[PDB]
């Protein structure tokens, strides 16, 4: 024949190609075969005529599998000894594959009365659908995963055998007759079958709420139009402020709702279909109650079936997603416990057989100046690795809050889904399930140690001991800041790098609550730079929940004891701790802070901002996880003229006292919203401005933000500019998030270098 020995490389291999090249060949009738060697070895002979020995080249881009990019193709020439009649697939490493959404063809497939699978909402080919959320345990196989319980019909079995077919081997394939069914459910009672699904949005639409069956853990529903019953929500959950998240029915629904950036619409119609958050438009359309105090707004797309099907009905389009379960527990996947938590909570249910056995959350990201970097990693990810550039089998808990432990092997780190927040006891067992199902696709007794955040009393290190007491295995802790500052190095691959930390509370080496303070990642001998001189906040934990009960720790360092006093006068933040608890008796505490009998000392950038936050108009005590300096960055947002403050620099310490000082001469003629946003740039600025010296007199290239107050696009855009000024940096970008959640990377790459021996046995500690 005449055709070309095409070379690809770099996806197939481990994904499902064989399954689509064998597709497309026979669409175009150009018979030939695709061997196949390894890691490293498929390529194809299309030996056939000339309208289609390209039209085979020419899909392969455009129709590849999802979860796959072609990376190489050179088109040969050598004529086989005997024409193909037939295209084999001739053969001689498989991973575990995430959980997709469905696919834009299988879409049409549904939402379209001549197929089978008709307004089908268990519709899936082997291109996308469950996958984790279902998978019993590798081998990767129907009689092992969630599917088994349910033996498939005649008609799909013809269909999964079949090579032509697209739904062929797809594992978790079905149809209305042997695949699972829906049902509608009311705190007990319900229909039989399919009555429900349709109804079920006559419902959402209706008024009252209902919890849905999601593919990785259900979660409540309902209208985010109407303004009424979202905010009837937020009391059955007792969530005042939290962010809901909203699902729109097509991109354009999602622009006329608010602002859509340009490779953003890709980020959304991803195989993940992640809640991103993009600012809303001006003439706020949707309730003003979906997120108060907030540019953002969580924005989610269709991502499975039932949600295409179930936004036909209901009329009105933009829904409510949020993980049924009361503050603090983490999604219910049984739906035995999903009447058993939400009797009183969500009004109806909506729930199927197909049991969910990996939990995982919904993943949400948000876009930044630099480039754009997620927060949650889980969703469509997990359990997709990242590389390390040290080999050893290791886990590694992190941080205790919007925590995500890790595992890694050979040199890839193991990224778990949202294991939430450590906290409550229900969140400590769900980690321990995870971590059994990682280790099941993994190695036993695991040749390596484990990392823990240098706290000795995080629900998450607390395991770190008694497993480390546990099958023997050596332990190791280490900075939650250096960590961070470390998941970037990690993500980027590259060497030792100054980086700058902002995190809202970090236990810092020493008993030190760090939490803003530049670094040195070298390679050897590491040891902490630039600093914020420490400021006295009474209640190591209730500084954070109550903001003025910072505000003065910090007007302390600038102003006398009865000083403090008139300055607070400014405003009139004492009704706060009023609705919660007593009110002049907190400001009486004023002797506990003046006397510095009970005081811890901290250095958080996430308090220090959060300070302004009440110095201000803005906000006052804190309802969930980083408040004020969400509210305050969107506030600041609002102001055009920028001032020019200037947060001092000694030595390696930053008075960001002296900040709040100038700020208030301020406040008499600048506008409020200016002073917001001259803060954020200024304190920011001066503190990147100082990374950047460092650099040159330590002879680094360059530097990398990260930790909790990341996300602050003024911020990190002042920051990471200032960097323009010296070597081209970088911060954390969405395949690990800077987020808390992502510390794990960061320590894996971390501790593990540790064993590697280019890391002092204690230059993590002290
Ligand atoms: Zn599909
Ligand atoms: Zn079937
Ligand atoms: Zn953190």
């Amino acid at each position: 024949m005449k055709a070309y020995h095409i070379h690809v490389q770099g996806i197939v291999q481990a994904v499902g190609f064989r399954p689509f090249v064998y597709r497309i060949a026979h669409e175009h009738n150009l018979r030939g075969y695709v061997k196949n060697l390894g890691d490293a070895g498929v390529e194809i002979v299309v030996e056939g005529r000339e309208e289609d020995i390209e039209a085979f080249i020419e899909d392969l881009y455009k129709k590849k599998p999802p979860l796959a990019r072609i990376d190489r193709i050179e088109k040969k020439e050598i004529p086989p000894q005997g024409f193909d009649r037939f295209y084999i697939e001739k053969s001689s490493d498989s991973i575990i594959p995430p959980d997709i959404a469905i696919c834009d063809d299988c879409l049409r497939e549904l939402f379209d009365p001549t197929n089978k699978r008709y307004m089908y909402p268990f519709i899936v080919c082997t291109n996308c659908g469950p996958r984790f959320t279902i998978i019993e345990d590798l081998p990767y196989d129907r009689e092992n995963t969630t599917m088994k319980e349910f033996p498939m019909c005649d008609f799909c079995r013809s269909e999964y055998e079949d090579p032509l077919n697209r739904r062929y081997h797809a594992e978790p394939t079905a149809c209305p007759v042997c695949g699972p069914s829906y049902r509608l459910y009311t705190s007990d009672g319900q229909e039989i079958y399919g009555d429900p699904l349709r109804k079920a949005a006559e419902l959402i639409d209706k008024g009252y709420i209902v919890a849905i069956k999601g593919i990785g853990g259900i979660h409540l529903a309902c209208d985010a139009a109407n303004e009424e019953v979202v905010a009837e929500l937020r009391r059955r959950t007792f969530r005042p402020q939290k962010p809901f998240a909203i699902m729109a029915k097509d991109i354009e629904t999602v622009k006329s709702f608010a602002y859509v950036s340009p490779e953003e619409e890709e980020e959304l119609t991803s195989y993940r279909r992640p809640i991103i958050t993009l600012r809303k438009k001006e003439p706020f359309p949707l309730p003003e109650n979906l997120a108060p105090g907030l540019h953002t707004i969580g924005v989610m797309l269709p991502y499975a079936g039932t949600h295409y099907i179930l936004f036909h009905w209901s009329k009105t389009p933009v829904y409510v997603m949020t993980s049924a379960n009361y503050p603090g527990m983490p999604m219910v996947k049984d739906n035995e416990r999903a009447f058993e938590e939400l009797k009183d909570v969500a009004d109806y249910f909506l729930l199927h057989n197909r049991k969910i056995l990996n939990r995982a959350d919904d993943s949400v990201i948000r876009f930044v100046d630099g480039k754009r970097a997620v927060i949650r990693r889980s969703r469509g990810f997990v359990p997709l690795p990242i590389e390390i550039p040290f080999e050893y089998n290791g886990l590694a808990v992190g941080a205790e809050l919007m925590n995500a432990f890790g595992v890694a092997k050979n040199g890839k780190v193991y990224p778990s889904q949202y294991i939430g927040n450590t906290g409550k006891v229900e969140v400590l067992e769900f980690m321990r399930e995870a971590i059994a199902h990682f280790r099941k696709i993994l190695r036993v007794k695991n040749l390596d140690l484990i990392i823990a955040d240098l706290h000795p009393a995080y629900n998450t290190t607390k395991l770190a001991m008694e497993m480390a007491n546990e099958l023997d295995v050596e332990l190791l802790q280490v900075q939650h800041h250096y960590a961070h500052i470390a998941s970037v190095m990690a993500e980027k691959n590259l060497d030792s790098v100054i980086g700058i930390a902002l995190d809202g509370v970090g236990y810092g080496t020493d008993g030190n609550t760090w939490g803003g303070e530049v670094l040195y990642l070298g390679y050897e001998d590491v040891e902490r730079l630039a600093h914020i001189d420490y400021y006295p906040l009474p209640g190591g934990d209730l500084a954070s929940y109550y903001p003025l009960r910072a505000l003065m720790g910090i007007l302390s360092k600038v102003y006398s004891i009865d000083e403090l006093e008139g300055v607070i006068n400014r405003c009139c933040p004492k009704a706060v701790e009023s609705l919660k608890y007593g009110k002049v008796e907190f400001n009486v505490v004023l002797n506990q802070l003046a006397k510095g009998i009970n005081t811890a000392y901290a250095s958080s950038t996430g308090r220090v901002l959060d300070a302004i936050a009440v110095l201000l108009n803005v906000a006052y005590r804190r309802h969930y996880e980083g408040e004020p300096a969400m509210k305050l960055e969107s506030f600041a947002f609002k102001g055009k003229n920028d001032l020019k403050f200037e947060v001092p620099v000694e030595g390696e310490l930053i008075r960001v006292e002296e900040l709040f000082q100038s700020i208030l001469e301020a406040i008499e003629g600048a506008s409020p919203a200016d002073i917001a946003y001259s803060a954020h740039l200024a304190l920011a600025r001066a503190f990147a401005h100082t990374a950047v010296e460092r650099a040159r007199e330590f002879g680094v290239k360059n530097v990398a933000l990260s930790g909790g107050v990341a996300y602050n696009e003024l911020i990190t855009k002042m920051i990471r500019k200032v960097v323009e000024a010296n070597g081209l940096n970088f911060h954390v970008t969405t395949e690990v998030p800077r987020g808390d959640n992502g510390v794990n990377v960061g320590q894996a790459f971390l501790g593990g270098l540790y064993l590697e021996g280019y890391l002092t046995k204690e230059d993590l500690m002290l």
